[PDB]
């Protein structure tokens, strides 16, 4: 049931950045969640700029904490992985197993 249903839906993505302020980190979290709440899929992507080293250890520890922040309103469908020079995570809507 896809690309041929009725209203149909589409997964959304939200980018994040290191050293993000609580304010920006909150609204962003809500957005990502809003996508899950409705019932749609959502994935996060961390982009580094300049010295990725610092963002590497910090960007990693982030997804981990962030993933949990969602574990309460979502679940992990695809463990994070390193791709090229960017990090990406996949969050699934809190529904079924």
């Amino acid at each position: 049931v896809a690309k041929k249903n009725q209203k149909q839906a589409q997964v959304k993505e939200i980018k994040f950045r290191p050293g993000t302020e609580e304010g920006d980190y909150q609204v962003k979290l809500r957005n990502l969640v809003r996508f899950l709440s409705e019932g749609d899929k959502a994935k996060v992507s961390l982009r580094f700029r300049g010295r990725e080293m610092a963002h590497q250890e910090l960007g990693m520890e982030l997804l981990k904490r962030v993933e949990a922040d969602l574990v309460e309103y979502g679940t992990v469908e695809q463990h994070p992985k390193l791709e090229g020079r960017q990090l990406m995570m996949v969050i699934a809507p809190k529904k079924k197993k």
